[PDB]
Formats: C-alpha cells, structure tokens, sequence
C-alpha cells in the first residue's frame, strides 16, 4: 500500500488576497472568513455568496474551536476560511470537518507547514500542546498572496524556514523505520511525498540566505517566492505525506515549558530537528553544517536561544517525558526511544552546539 | 506567480476496488459508477447510505458519449461520477462531472495513462481523432488505485503506461526552458518540477523489472512503483509542468487511421524521443532513451507503430495537426514550423533504423 | 545496548588435524570426536587424555543427537569435537550444551558458516528445516587443516561461497530493520560484527573465482585460504553477530521440496540472497552483478537450477508458507513480509534471473 | 601459510549491566574471586549457588600483587577471577586465573585501554616502569561493560580510551607491512577479520569521538558514548591481539621509564607514541598533520610539554628510546630498520613537527 494527500488548489501571486472571494464562489454559498487579531481590520475592508467576518481569538484551543463552531452552525456556513498563521488555519479547519464546510486557507505570514496539511494542532488555552487531530480532508484551496506574506516581520519568513528544516529528516526518519504517514487512514508515503521532501531540503538550502536578506530590506523577489512555496506548499506536502519524528515531537514537549511561549512553533521545530539529527547520531559534520546553516539565518541553536538557562537538566527531563509519552510521533524515529535517551540527545545537541564558534 | 493542483486523495492497494463504496460516502449520496465494457459485470457485482447507478462505457471521450451519460447524470440526479476504467472513462467522467457540478473519484482498472489523476479532459472525434483537451476547474477528489486489479491486466497496459510516463521529464524540461504556462495555469512550481523529474528516476529504476514482473503475472513492489509513477507521478507532473511536442506529436499522430489500434502511451513514447531530436539533444540522451524503449518493448521507428507506406506525406500530415496556431507543440523551446517538426520525426526514426 | 560472540581461538593451517589433540587436551580429560562417515576410517587413525570415536549419520536430527547423547554421558565426555560438515558440527554442539561439555570443532570441508556460531539447526531425519537452536556458548577452539578442506572437491568450496554471500547482504536486512542478533538472546549488532560481514563481501568477490580455479586444478593457493576463512571465520562471526533474514527463511522453506534434497545449504543459500534482494527491491545493477557473480563460479540463479521445474507457482508457494511462519527470521527483513510478498520475490527473481 | 584468531567468548554492552553480573558468573563456576579498583570499591561490592569473596585491588599490575591476590584465590578456592576495574584490574586478574586454572570474566568500570578483551596481560614494576607483557593461553569468558557505569567516570578516561584505540589500525598496519605475527596462540598471520576489525575501529573513532567526549564531559550517556566505549574494549581489543603492536605501544613502553611521565594515563602515553610511529615510519605530512589535529581536538597529548617533558629532553628521549629497543621487543614490528637513534630521533622530529602546527 501507499497513498498521498494534498489541496485541490494551491496559488501563489502577490495581490491574491484581493480575489479572495473569487475562489469562494464556486465552492459554497455562505462564507465564515476566521482571520488573526492583528489584520481583521485590513483584511475585512479588503476581501451569489455572503461572508461572516468572525476575529481570531490567537490560540487553538477548545473554547476557541467551539466558540468559532458555534458561530457557523448559527451562520449555516457552507466554509471555513482561515487567514492568518498556522493557529488561525487550524481553527478553520477543525470547525470545518466538524460542520461539514468546505476548507480554503489563505495564509498572511509563510511560518508554518499547517496551510496545506490534513492536520490540526489544538494547544492548552497557555499554549501547551494537546493533541494533533489527523483530519480526512485536505483544505480545498489553498491561496497565498505573496506581497501580503512578504511585508509581514522577516522573523515570520525564517520561522517557516525553520519548519521546513525539520520535513527532509523528518521523512528521513519516517522512512528508515517505515512508519505510515498521517494520509487518511495512514499508509506507507508515496515516492511522490519522498520526493517533495527531499526538495523541500534543497529549496531551502539554495534560497533561504538570499530570501531572509531580501524581506529584511522590504522587498519581494524570486527568492523569496520559492521560500514561500517552500514553507508552505514542498513542507506541507512532505510532513502529511512521509509523517514527522522527533522534531515534531521535540517541538510539543518544549511546550511544557513556560520560557519558551514567546518563540514561534518554527524555531522550536527548527532546534527540534538539530536535536533529531544527534539523537539518529548522524555524522558530524552534518549537524555541524545544519547549525551553522541555523545561525546564518537567526534560528537558534542552543537551549539558552529559547529562553532555556536555569535548572536546564530538570526542564529537559519535563521536556523528553512528555514527547515521549506512548503513541507519540518521536516513536517514527528508526532509535530506540527512552526518556533517557532522547533527554541526552537534547542536551548533548546543545553542549556540542555550546562548542561550536 | 505559481500554481499546483492534484487530486484530494490518492490511494493505492491490492483490493482497493472492494472498498471503493466506502470513499464514495463522505462525498454524497447518488453516485454514477461509469464502467469500461470488458469489466462492467464483474466491476459491478464488487461495488454493489449511498446509492449508485451503474452505466456501461462505450469507448471513446467523444460528445456523443459524454452528452448521452450527461443525461443519464441528470436523471439519476447524480451526486458523486466515478470513472472505472482507462483515461477515456476516466476522462468521460470529469468532464460529466464537471457539466453536472458532481464531485469525482477516478478508479483505474489498468494504469495506462496519466489522466487519472489530472484537471485535464482529452475529447476525441467518435473515430478517435483528437478534439480537444478541456482544461477542467477541478482536480479529482480521490483516486483510488487497486494495484491488484492493476497488475493482473495484460503487460501490454503497463507498458503503454510506462511510455507516458517516459514524456513527464522531457516535457517539463521542454516547458521550463521556454517559460509556458501548466495547465488554473500559472508557471510550474517546484513541487510540480521535482515530481517530474523524480517520475523519470522511478521509470529508470523500476521499469524492466515490473515489465518482467507482470509477464509472469506477479506483484512486487517495481510494479507498484510504476504503477504510482504511471499514475501519481506522471499525472502531477504533466498537470504542473506542461505538456510539449510529445504530447502534440501524438495528437497529430492521431489523424492517421493506421495508427488508431496503438496505445495513447505507445504515441506518447515515440512523441517523446521524437521531442528529443526536435530540441537537437545529445546523441547519447537519445541513443539511451531509444535503448530504454525497446528494452520494455515500446516502440522507436515510424514502422513500430505500422507506418510504412507514403511515409514523409503522413508525416506531413501529422505535423500540420500537430503544428496548428494555439496547439501544446508551442511549448517546445524550439522555433515550431511544420518542417522542423516533421523533419524531426523523420530525422529521429533515421536515427533510430541507424541503432 | 550491543553483544558480540565468537570462538575462542580459531587456527587454520596445512596439516593442523595432525594437531587436533594439542588443542584438546587443555579443553578436559575425555572426548568424543564425532566424524562424517567418508572419513571415519583414515581421519580416526590421523587424530594423556583419551578418545571414542563415534562416527556421524548425516542428518542431524534429534533421533541422532540423542544416540550420541548417549554415547556421551556413557564416556564421561568432557569435550565434544565435530569433525565434518555443518551438520556434524551442529549435532557436536548440541550434544556439547546438554553435557555441559567444551567444544571443538574440525571442519573437514569449507562448505558453511556453522563451525563458528552459537547456532545449532535441527532438521527432521529425511532433511526438511525443523528449528534454529540458539546455544549459549561459541565453540572453545575452530580448527581448521587448510590442505584437508582444499581436497575436498570443489563444489563444496564453491558451497561455502554461496553461504558467505549472504552475510553481508542479510547483515544489511537487519541493520535496516533494526532486528536482534543471535548472540545470548539477541542484541543489536557490535560495529564489531558489521564490520566483519562488510569485510565477508570485499573477500568473497576478491578471491572467489581465484579460489574456485584453484581447487578444480587441485591447488592450495593464498586465495583459497582467504575463502576458507570467509566462508568460515568472516561468515560465522557476520551471521551469528549480525543476524540471518530472508536468505536463510528461504533456503528454510526451500527444505520442504523433495527435489532440492540433493543441493547443498550453499547453493540453496546463495539462491536465496538473490531472492532477498528482489524481495528488498534492491537496485537492478546489484542484482544483475550478484547473478552475474553466482553464475561465474557455478551457483545457482535460476528455479531450474535447484531441481525445480514443474508446477513452480504451487511449489513456491508452499516454500514461501514455511518460510513465512510466525517469529520466522525471515521477518528481520526490512520489509512487510507476507506469503504472497515472498512467493513473487522468488518468481520474480527467476523471472528477471531468465531474462539474463 | 596460517592464520589464527582469538577474542572473547562474549562481550555484552548494557547500561546497568553490573547489577546482572552475578548472574554471568553462575554458569561459569560456584566461587568467584571479585577484584575491584580502589575507587569503586564500596559501591561496587555491595551493588554485586555463587560465592563471591570480594577483594580490593592494589592498583598496580606487579608481582607483589599478583601473588597476593594469587595466595587469596588459592585460599579461597576460586572457580572465576573477576576484574573490575580498569586495565591493570583487569590484566592482574586474568594472570591470576591462569595461574589457577580459573575462568576470566572482566566488567570494565572504564573505557581507558584495549586490556579487557585480550590474551595479554602487562606486569609492570612496582612503581609503574614497563617490566613485561604476558601473552596468556586463554581469552576472557566473557566481557561485561555497563555503559552507564563507564560513562559517568571523569572523561578524561574516555579520552584516554581513545588515545589507546588511536594506535590500533596504525600498528596492525606496521604489522601488515612487516608481516610480522600476532599474539594469538603463539603468534600467527593477522586473520582478514583481524584486520578488517583494526581499520573499522579507526573510523569509528573519527566518526564518533568529539562527539562522545563533548557528551561524557555534560554527563551523558549517547549513541556516540556507546560507540566509542566499543571501540576502546571491543575493537581496540580485538584489532591489537589480532594484528600486533608496534612501536606506538614500544614508545609507550619506553616512556614508562620516565618519572614524570607516571600521572599521565596508558592511552595517552600511547596516543602520542602512535604520532611518533608515523613520523619514524616517515608517513605523509597530511596524515602526520590530520592525526595531530584530531589528537588535539579530543585533547590528547601531542607534544613532549604536554606529557611534561620539558628539561634534558633530548638525554630523556636517549632514554626513552635505549628501553624501547631492549631486544626482542615490539618495537621491531615496525617496517623500519631499528635503531636507537632513529626513535630517539623520530620522537623528536615528531614533537618539532607538532610545534610547527
Ligand atoms: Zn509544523
Ligand atoms: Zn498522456
Ligand atoms: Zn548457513
Ligand atoms: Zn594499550
């Protein structure tokens, strides 16, 4: 078996927010628009079919997926509409497969691999993670304007990088321990997925430099295009079609701890796969080249980079129980998974990083 | 800008065909399960909530086919067009489906072609000349590919399968060097341009030993790759990429009656190595492509696929369809006349009698 | 965690069996040298501490590991020394764990990797595969007379050859699937043990048909020592250190034909290796080379070449059902391992191997 | 035309491992003699059908000692000698077994030298000067290293593990070059698997070392730590007894003569004595150079200074190397014509090159 997933629709263009409601039409007749806090203004003026405009509560927890639930099956919603980053998308997508509506993404920040993907992330109302719901449709649209996602803070843009970095090693993983994919119901990935992956790799490597210095200067040139696809479409693709490992799950159990709320899901992810790559215990040289790459984009590298500096072995210990608790994805990883060990890979990715000037 | 488009879920297993019903449910209510002739007994008995009405399919993606299972769509009020068959049925049932508003599940019963996975519709005359190939709005919502079912067709199918595949590559190679848009068509991706080109790395690989394989009537794991390169891959690439003068060659290689009992892919595999002369590529990429070819049995001379007789006015003919003002051919980084096109063709079955 | 196991000493000289008693007397007081039956006569008289000499019945099988028991406990035996092919070793060996005795172990032939393991196969009295005892001892002492094994004739070289050849490519099934070695209950592999069965292949393709020109003009030349020592020290350290997968679940399952009784565990072996690969995928050129390298020195590549030839899907159907029972080490290989999945991997290889 | 091998019957790597000892020692024998280091001692007595009396070792490989611990085993009626401790626990207890007809079994408390796998035990005078290396008829029964144990010493264990591992391949290849015996059951021509065993060590070491001392000085127990505990016992072992040493174990040897030398660690001594083989084998610049540098990134010792050897040193090598070449000794293994002054003189042609870098 093998089996592959993604959107009918993804669509890149500088000024496609503007068109947005073109891309409805055709699919329902009643819209529930969910955009973050930050843009409801702009977007609201900006954006046969009738839009409720709901404003995004920040995280994606329970009392939010409800309140936005309940705000459709009022609004008889034929769609769900996320426009936002990762958490405003997730919302739409799980109130959609609770309500029966259609899924378009439109992504105003390119910081994560939620866009294209079958799955959501539902955080404690402190940002804790919860649970990661496998859904079984991918959004039907995807629509990202590029001009919108390349005048947000270049730390959106290297975020997303950041996420990106963890989908080659993490399919890696995936396919070392021949573990399925989150494709519904979950199945061995596609050469097709191996391959997006595997690309998404090399896209970063080749762009991101050149990309993080444009967006720095306010600009929006073709290296930054292929980011935005990077970071959004190859990363997407490759997570739901090879499956996330210890990066991911790295990632989750960094919630438990409260110094590390104020850094994006991108750069804990990013530390994540650093962390993957020594508990694999992988060459060298290539957790040497993936830092240095880190650095040369502002992605951290160390524990202290995430606000990690007092009684750093006890947090660790916090962080590696609850990745590793029975069912997790740090499972997909071709180790034998203790505690233990994935503390020590931790902390020994971080000393080695420590040593390295 | 960039677009990529695929299909909502694809879906490859032995049995698969069993459990189609199951991901006709989440999708409506009344379905229209479009048969091919030879398995519409048995395919029906198997797939029979949900409702479906079984039709037989005639043969060919003609307007006499599509507008007599369009009306039958709009009695059954249907919901849900599922194509079981080759790319004909498959590309009968887009095409109603998107006339009728209805969602659509292909199921190939032989993997053949590229259509299943695609927002393209190729429409051919009742005789089986190309038409037109209608760009539709939507992709599939599943594909469902039962290798079982696949694999135990006659090695002739795969094969073609594999010939259609071959054009993948060439042709986004032919589309990225001159800039032409995908077919909802913007320039291609680099998801889209990484799938072609892993397509052709998974043909190279696997494709003598599925070909070997399903002669012995066996499934192995270089059957279902090529299954999924001749489906999957080749169906995203050519959608994402582009299609070139391969695809155009074979279009015009349609105009001539000799040629009608060969297998789109069969066309499709000479119209490649035929692009290969057309951009002038290296002596070896052809020589190798030629080699590869003939080791799966695909054909490599104009008499391969029966042309021998009035040769340079046929291929004259063939060029002038395929060169026609708006045509897929334009995409080839080459300055496209009728000449150099059948100067190509015939430059290429020169070089191919020399091997 | 990671275990490692081998013989104590192994020595491997000209003419060492004329010393098989120095080597014994500091192992205990009282042996019993079990010996294959060609040899019995002059190998007893060739070989302070004193000897029965129980000759060997071919299988081993349990009828006959209980007869030398037997003999065993009524001698008083302190050493078990088996001298012959893998059989008479394995039954040595199983004697020896239920005696609590220490074991020698003087192969007359080069033909397979048991001399140096921990691992005893049983197969019912008429040769069909019965179980892989797992023993919680390596040999006390491998001892091997160059010059002996070198005159035997040389399809059991060639044998030998076809058994080593698996250990590298069954290493890698388990390395890749992450499966547990033979060593005392199994652990993962020691770099130790990988390194051993990389360096099974490099000595193989380096001196094989060398070796194998060697012994058909009735020679003892360097590379024939080489391939007596992978086919012995190399192959036994990989296989047990590193574990065995498809390539002996298959020669397992081949057992139950009646028509392959004939072929020696090497060439059954070495055919099997070819199947692990088709049933892995592996790249078309690997497979090619390594068919091109068991035709060079006479190994089989083909269904036809084991004898089976009428009715092959029914047949390898049943080799595959026997191979693909539950906790069979066919299930070490990285794969998803089901009848079907392995009866079209033989097919398939015999398929691609004809069209060659 | 021969060959022979030898190793132990078997080695086991497990963190906790020392707890489960006692039960490797049942099927071996009633009355075990337990010899400890000094250190560990306490804790490792206590933590220890079977009879074991427990015996503090000395701390030095030497007569006095063995024959103490010779009269104890005698008294006792030992079936097993038991060494825990490091090399010189270890290669004191194996003298002893052989000496009582005992079986051997070693549980290393670290990872510092090549002594608990091989036949060859080296008595030393009382006061550390190289005195003799034994070849024993008999290999250990079993090995048992429990990784946890040896990974929470002090690195610089670890480190001198590796500067003992260093020399393996390097004088397998003198042997090879010389073709010269090894110390297996009298002496015999390296075995392919010897050799292969001698250079795979080697990469293990460059693959994994800085990785493993970065590791073990924050207190962890990796991957890395893992391999490189393996190395040191297993592959160093088995390399060393199958292949041969050389004149890196003769400057080692030689060095011992030297008073100021004592508190410097076997392996390091034989870490610098292997860059002095190079430079007296006139091997290429590069590997000279490459070997000092990897020497130096694990912080093993790479000039004279750093043993200490800073007054009269050209008198000291004269007498360093005077004891190396004593006839008969390993140092003739090299595939270089013998003389005091050239190892007087490649020792300090190897310290002059190693100020130059
Ligand atoms: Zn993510
Ligand atoms: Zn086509
Ligand atoms: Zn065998
Ligand atoms: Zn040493």
């Amino acid at each position: 078996a093998r089996a592959f997933g993604g959107p009918n629709k993804y669509i890149q263009r500088a000024g496609e927010i503007d068109k947005l409601a073109a891309y409805l039409a055709p699919l329902g007749k009643r819209a529930l628009v969910l955009i973050d806090r930050v843009l409801f203004d702009a977007l609201s003026e900006r954006i046969s079919l009738d839009i409720r405009f709901e404003r995004f509560g920040g995280e994606c927890c329970t009392s939010e997926i409800e309140r936005v639930r309940k705000v459709a099956i009022e609004h008889g919603s034929d769609i769900l509409v996320g426009v936002g980053g990762g958490k405003t998308a997730d919302t739409a997508k799980i109130v959609a497969i609770d309500t029966g509506a259609r899924i378009v993404i439109a992504p105003t920040i390119a910081s994560t691999d939620a866009p294209c993907s079958a799955i959501a992330v539902r955080y404690t109302e402190h940002g804790v993670y919860e649970e990661a719901l496998r859904l079984p449709r991918n959004p039907d649209a995807v629509v990202v304007d590029s001009a919108l996602v390349a005048a947000a803070p270049a730390r959106f843009l290297v975020a997303g990088i950041g996420d990106a970095l963890s989908t080659w090693f993490e399919a890696r993983s995936n396919i070392e321990s021949r573990t399925d994919n989150y494709v519904a119901g979950g199945f061995p990935a596609t050469e097709a997925g191996m391959a997006i992956a595997r690309h998404c790799q090399d896209v970063l490597t080749r762009d991101a430099v050149k990309a993080k210095i444009a967006v720095e200067a306010g600009l929006l040139t073709p290296a930054v295009e292929n980011i935005i696809e990077a970071n959004t479409l190859l990363s997407g693709l490759g997570f739901e079609n090879c499956g996330c490992s210890a990066a991911h799950g790295i990632h989750d159990g960094l919630t438990v701890l409260e110094e590390v709320h104020g850094y994006f899901h991108g750069e804990k992810v990013a530390f994540g796969t650093l962390c993957l790559l020594m508990l694999e215990n992988r060459d060298r040289a290539e957790i040497e080249a993936m830092i240095r790459f880190c650095r040369s984009v502002g992605l951290p590298t160390k524990l202290a980079d995430l606000g990690i500096v007092d009684d750093v072995p006890a947090k660790i210990g916090r962080v590696a129980e609850a990745a590793c608790r029975p069912g997790n994805i740090i499972y997909a990883t071709p180790v034998t998974i203790t505690v233990p060990a994935v503390r020590d890979a931790i902390l020994a990715l971080d000393a080695f990083s420590r040593s390295i000037h």
